[PDB]
């Protein structure tokens, strides 16, 4: 039997996988480099991810077409065979752990809204980036250390089940199933943190509005004195420079209205509280817009990161199946793995572009670069 010719697959993968990978990732790299409105610590996570995915498109994917266009034999020098396999595992592991790091960072941005400093966040982002790259080297390093065996002076550039079986098993657990478990946990932690944030907002909004109704109905000075002291210790619950002054206005306004209540002026205190209703609306509507934006961004990150992990699932499941199952047809599972490697390349390839397309400023940058603007 003869398989035939598979050049049509090679041409299809250049147009629909390699070109979009190199194209989409350079656009993300250009946006973070040229647009000053995007030069923030959180986007350096995206740039590193885009660099890793761009390096797959230029150095891993074109070398991966050779097995499709030619035979099983390696045409390039012997030294470049473990080097290509190493870069393949390195850059593909980096793209999975970057999303894991972006997810944990985004959860921290919700759980810890304050304590954010521009200079300190840059250092913190670079530290987390470095850790992700060191994690990726550690998972990819067993390939060149173990090496690939050759009488013939030519080798077949593929990891065998006899030599790399355990690497394929524990490498998959470390590169995919460990960041997947972390991302599942952070998903439910983010769902809990966003509900708690909303529940505390209503808790303070109700306490503010209910004590204000006591003042508008008050007849004596004692009714105002007690209802205003409750708002004094509850004003710091919604706030904690912008938050330090945010509470300071209302805390000062309550103290000024309590001064009138101490004096005995009931009408003057009631007037100060009704003029305070326009001040509480300005902070409630602002904090209500912040939670809606956090929830919208988390829903976007969720679907995009889930579709990424879903496209890597066929490769890592079949991988473990070929290793653990001995009764399974090895020929059919190898044929499926060849397709699943390419579905994974698509997944990492278009991953940063798809995500950044939901940010209007990033989407506006891409629209300028496709017509070669660069401002
Ligand atoms: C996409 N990339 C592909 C790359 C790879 O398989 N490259 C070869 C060259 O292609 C195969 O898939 C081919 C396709 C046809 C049959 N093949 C095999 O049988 C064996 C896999 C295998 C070996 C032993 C036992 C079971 C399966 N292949 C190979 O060695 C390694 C990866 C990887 C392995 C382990 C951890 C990882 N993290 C990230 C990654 C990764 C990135 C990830
Ligand atoms: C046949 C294969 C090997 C070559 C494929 C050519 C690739 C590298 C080409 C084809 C179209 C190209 C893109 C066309 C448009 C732009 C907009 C420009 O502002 C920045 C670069 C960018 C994003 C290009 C980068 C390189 C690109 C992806
Ligand atoms: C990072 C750079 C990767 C360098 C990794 C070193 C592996 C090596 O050269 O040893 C090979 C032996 O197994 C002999 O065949
Ligand atoms: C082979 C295909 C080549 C793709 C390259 C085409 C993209 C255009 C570009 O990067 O040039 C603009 C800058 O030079 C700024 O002036
Ligand atoms: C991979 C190949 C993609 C090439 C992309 C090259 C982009 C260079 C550019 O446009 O930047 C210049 C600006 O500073 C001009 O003001
Ligand atoms: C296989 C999925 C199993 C269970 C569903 C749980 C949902 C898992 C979806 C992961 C998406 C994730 O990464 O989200 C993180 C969160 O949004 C950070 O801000
Ligand atoms: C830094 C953290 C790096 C963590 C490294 C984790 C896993 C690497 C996988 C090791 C598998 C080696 C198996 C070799 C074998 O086949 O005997
Ligand atoms: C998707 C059906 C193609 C499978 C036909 C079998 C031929 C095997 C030869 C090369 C495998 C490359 C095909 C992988 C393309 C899928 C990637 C994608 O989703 O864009
Ligand atoms: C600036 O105005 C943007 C650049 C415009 C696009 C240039 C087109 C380059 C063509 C190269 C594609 C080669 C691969 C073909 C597919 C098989």
């Amino acid at each position: 039997e003869e398989q035939g010719n598979k050049l049509h697959w090679a041409a299809l993968l250049i147009l629909m996988v390699i070109i979009p990978t190199i194209g989409g990732n350079t656009l993300v790299i250009l946006a973070v480099s040229l647009e000053k409105k995007l030069q923030y610590a959180t986007n350096y996570f995206l740039m590193s991810l885009a660099v890793a995915d761009l390096l797959v498109g230029l150095f891993v994917m074109p070398i991966a077409l050779l097995t499709i266009m030619f035979e099983a034999m390696w045409p390039l020098p012997l030294v470049l065979c473990p080097a290509w396999l190493f870069l393949d595992v390195l850059f593909s592991t980096a793209s999975i752990w970057h999303l894991c790091a972006i997810s944990v960072d985004r959860y921290i941005a919700i759980k810890k809204p304050i304590q954010a400093n521009q200079y300190n966040s840059r250092a913190t982002a670079f530290i987390k980036i470095t850790v992700v790259w060191l994690i990726s080297i550690g998972i990819a390093i067993p390939v060149p250390i173990k090496g690939i065996e050759t009488n013939p002076n030519n080798i077949t550039c593929v990891l065998t089940k006899e030599r790399f079986g355990d690497f394929m098993l524990f490498g998959s657990l470390a590169a995919f199933f460990t960041p997947l478990a972390i991302m599942i946990v952070t998903y439910f932690l983010t769902i809990h943190a966003l509900q708690k944030k909303a529940a505390d907002l209503e808790d303070n909004w109700e306490t503010l509005n209910d004590n204000l109704k006591v003042i508008e109905k008050a007849d004596n000075a004692a009714q105002v004195k007690d209802a205003l002291t409750k708002m004094r210790a509850a004003a710091l619950d919604a706030q904690k420079k912008d938050f330090r002054h945010g509470f300071d206005i209302l805390v000062g306004q309550i103290d000024d209205a309590l001064k009138l209540a101490n004096e005995g002026k009931v009408k003057e205190a009631q007037a100060a509280a009704e003029q305070l209703k326009t001040t509480r609306n300005a902070y409630i509507q602002k904090y209500l817009q912040t939670i809606s934006n956090e929830q919208r961004a988390s829903k976007v990150l969720g679907i995009v990161f889930f579709l990424f992990l879903l496209m890597w699932c066929p490769f890592f499941i079949t991988n473990i199946t070929l290793v653990l199952c001995d009764s399974c047809n090895q020929t059919t599972l190898q044929m499926l793995l060849e397709i699943f490697v390419w579905i994974g390349y698509v997944s990492s390839g278009v991953n940063p572009l798809v995500y950044t397309l939901f940010n209007k400023t990033f989407r506006d940058a891409f629209g300028r670069y496709i017509t070669c603007n660069y401002r």
